[PDB]
């Protein structure tokens, strides 16, 4: 899977 990518999208969203 790609959890990290989703997290980074989550992360990116926060920024």
């Amino acid at each position: 899977r790609s959890p990290d990518f989703r997290k980074a999208f989550k992360r990116l969203l926060c920024f």
